[PDB]
């Protein structure tokens, strides 16, 4: 089987009524919902580094789509379709079936169409995903608009994947392969987040380009991390190195008023929040742990560190 | 370092219309009123897309240029780009030069790189997302092809494919530096009844309308234009390197006799050459000196 018979096979599977145009054409066309903005992301995942190896072909078509509608969800937009480039070095009908079930389920629990994309030959199994999502003109969640006083929080747990990444095997794998976006929360918090930045790379890390973008600092406090019973039942310093510095969890962070806090727990989420720190005027991020300073020297994420 | 790259290299530029590009999660554009959004991805491959030696200036400019093509191969207004590119080390004269091309290119069309994704990879591939806008229905779609259409094509055909197999002629231009025929794509707006760009080859991708259009075509093979080059080549190849060369990157289109003239009648910044017709019977035939031309003819496929 060749490209084209691949694309129609895998990557055309399912129908979408309400996409002016979907695959078959140059271009997809979208007509706007009206008085809506488009948002819109792409992440690639470049096999061996964004996940093992031997990971599923499922797994990995599902966190292609996810990790781009956590970028749509941390703008507090709702995410509507995906474009998908693919380039693999050979035909595998079991690993394209596997990956292409990966995609469409994802898109499917999160209603997105899979409209258009790019399928190639290429060395090394690189995917990057289009996200495209909509938002009520002007009311983007963005990561400046911090306010000293404001409250801190995270969605779900932090630091299981990275520890599924060191325990490859172990049930947290599980976070790893396959990272849920808070898509519902991300639209719940439209109107009510102060700034948002979902949690790709670690929380220390990414809360500190909100803190940056916003000119301000953040006060965490340790026993308030939401980390999983496997991980409080580790030494301390590596559980909260998981936490703040193992990334992968694509969760979301945002800053909130007391007013507008006290709004969101009166909504039913489809996810737990939990309060771990506030925003201050000082420009640096400190940790405490039941009331005393606890030094922490986190090391971040980036390419070609 | 990745976030210093990002600066350095792919933040280079304000750009008027875009309500929030660059530092975000994603990027936020406001719709003109009354218009779709076009979209539209294309990947290239060191090694696959390119010789391994292209310039970097060259590899950036391409990148741009291929997405811009279906865009206008739709009719539409392109407004924006996406970048993701991977790579497997900080090069900064590569990186130089890579930049300089993506942008040389978003300027020539005035499209604003707004978004992206950095990556260290193995292998040198780059995704650009191109976006644009058009008034909502008019979009020139694969599928509006009508018995009776000319045939046209933008440009030269086959000049990029010579140059892959002569590299360093004077061809070899057209394989590095395609142009995306961005005005007259949108200039055929309300007036052809199909589009294509022709990145695979203009028979394969004619056949593309034919295919969606449910109709045929009967293709003039001495009206093909070709450069003097494969003028002097004999005619087999140099049928070949028309119809199946690919990398193009031409506009191919049908148009009633009527919205032709009204065509020639624009100042278009472009050749256009009428090549064939539409008909009935669901085929593509070739045509030569008024007789029947027979042709086996292979147009690019992954994994073929
Ligand atoms: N992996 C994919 N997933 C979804 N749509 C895809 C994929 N690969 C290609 N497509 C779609 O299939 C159609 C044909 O793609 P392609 O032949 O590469 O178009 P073009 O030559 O105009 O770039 C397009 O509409 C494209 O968006
Ligand atoms: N090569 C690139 N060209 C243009 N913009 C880019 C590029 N790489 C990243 N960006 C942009 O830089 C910002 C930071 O990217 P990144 O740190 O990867 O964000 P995230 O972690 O939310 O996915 C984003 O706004 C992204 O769109
Ligand atoms: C094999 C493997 N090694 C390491 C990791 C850990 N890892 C890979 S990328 C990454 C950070 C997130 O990736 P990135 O491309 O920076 O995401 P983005 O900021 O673009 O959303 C982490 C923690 C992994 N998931 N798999
Ligand atoms: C080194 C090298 N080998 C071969 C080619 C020729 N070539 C590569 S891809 C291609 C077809 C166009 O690429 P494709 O990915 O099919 O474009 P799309 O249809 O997605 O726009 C051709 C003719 C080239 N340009 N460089
Ligand atoms: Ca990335
Ligand atoms: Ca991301
Ligand atoms: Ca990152
Ligand atoms: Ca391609
Ligand atoms: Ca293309
Ligand atoms: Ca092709
Ligand atoms: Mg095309
Ligand atoms: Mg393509
Ligand atoms: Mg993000
Ligand atoms: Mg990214
Ligand atoms: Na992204
Ligand atoms: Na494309």
């Amino acid at each position: 089987m060749a490209e084209f018979s691949i694309i129609d096979q895998y990557f055309n599977r399912q129908s979408h009524p309400d996409v002016a145009l979907g695959i078959g054409d140059d271009s997809a066309l979208i007509t706007p919902p009206p008085n809506q903005q488009l948002v819109i992301c792409a992440d690639t995942l470049v096999a061996g580094r964004h996940f093992p190896l031997e990971t599923s072909p499922h797994a990995i078509g599902w966190k292609s789509v996810a990790v781009n509608l956590s970028d749509i969800a941390a703008m507090g937009a709702k995410p509507h379709s995906i474009l998908l480039a693919i380039s693999l070095p050979q035909v595998d009908h079991e690993w394209l079936e596997g990956f292409s079930q990966g995609i469409y389920d994802c898109c499917n629990q999160f209603g997105v169409a899979l409209i258009g994309g790019d399928t190639t030959q290429g060395p090394h199994l690189t995917i990057t995903v289009t996200a495209m999502g909509w938002i009520e003109t002007g009311k983007a969640v963005l990561r400046s608009g911090a306010k000293v006083g404001d409250y801190v929080c995270v969605s779900g747990q932090i630091g299981d994947a990275a520890y599924g990444l060191q325990h490859l095997g172990h049930s947290l794998q599980q976070r790893l392969d396959y990272p849920t976006p808070r898509c519902k929360l991300g639209e719940e918090l439209k109107g009510l987040a102060s700034s948002m930045i979902d949690v790709s790379d670690g929380l220390a890390q990414d809360l500190g380009h909100i803190l940056k973008a916003s000119k301000v600092g953040a006060r965490l406090i340790l026993e308030k991390l939401p980390v999983d019973p496997v991980l409080q039942q580790i030494e301390e310093q590596q559980r909260w190195q998981y936490a703040l510095a193992g990334g992968d969890d694509y969760e979301l962070c945002f800053t909130i008023t007391p007013q507008n806090y006290e709004k969101l727990l009166q909504k039913q989420l489809d996810v737990k929040i939990t309060m771990i720190g506030q925003i201050v005027e000082q420009t640096k991020l400190t940790f405490e742990h039941l009331g005393s300073d606890y030094p922490l020297q986190i090391h971040g994420y980036q390419h070609f560190a």
